[PDB]
């Protein structure tokens, strides 16, 4: 069925836990496809030691940029950006993982996990999965960031992988 993967989190050098997330490759198998070989490793490059850089309490958390550590980079398994292979999946609440951008297909690795319902990035950002277990730590991610989206913590994706 649908892959699920983990990341696991520190806050400032000292472990938050762990963030299963369900990838809806039933849905969106190109964009789940990326995501979970990202968190494997498996192509020589991905999540594992990248960070959380941009975070807005009573928006999302987002994450992914492995290549310039700041919010400008990453890239995909394809290649440096993927087209949006469809917004099916909506952003309905708290715990949706979809996938940053700057704009209309422009994919690459960094994504995002929303704390609230973002229903203006419908049809903007694609959906692509969601938090089975691990929003206690999603909220602890919120509370060190800012309404500038700068983080108070230094939030790192120590480990990933897939479980299943
Ligand atoms: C709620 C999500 O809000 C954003 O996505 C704001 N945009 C954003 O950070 N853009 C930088 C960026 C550069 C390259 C790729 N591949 C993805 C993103």
């Amino acid at each position: 069925g649908n892959p699920l993967v983990y990341l696991d989190v520190d806050a400032n050098g000292k472990p938050l836990g762990r963030v299963v997330l369900e990838l809806k490759a039933d849905v969106v198998p190109k964009t789940a496809e990326n995501f979970r070989a990202l968190c494997t490793g498996e192509k020589g490059f991905g999540y594992k030691g990248s960070t959380f850089h941009r975070v807005i309490p009573s928006f999302m958390c987002q994450a992914g940029d492995f290549t310039n550590h700041n919010g400008t980079g990453g890239k995909s398994i394809y290649g440096s950006r993927f087209p949006d292979e469809n917004f099916t999946l909506k952003h309905v609440g708290p715990g949706v993982l979809s996938m940053a951008n700057a704009g209309p297909n422009t994919n690459g690795s960094q994504f995002f996990i929303c704390t609230i319902k973002t229903d203006w990035l419908d049809g903007k950002h694609v959906v692509f999965g969601h938090v089975i277990e691990g929003m206690d730590v999603v909220k602890k991610i919120e509370s060190f960031g800012s309404k500038s989206g700068r983080t108070s913590k230094k939030i790192v994706i120590t480990d990933c992988g897939q479980l299943s």
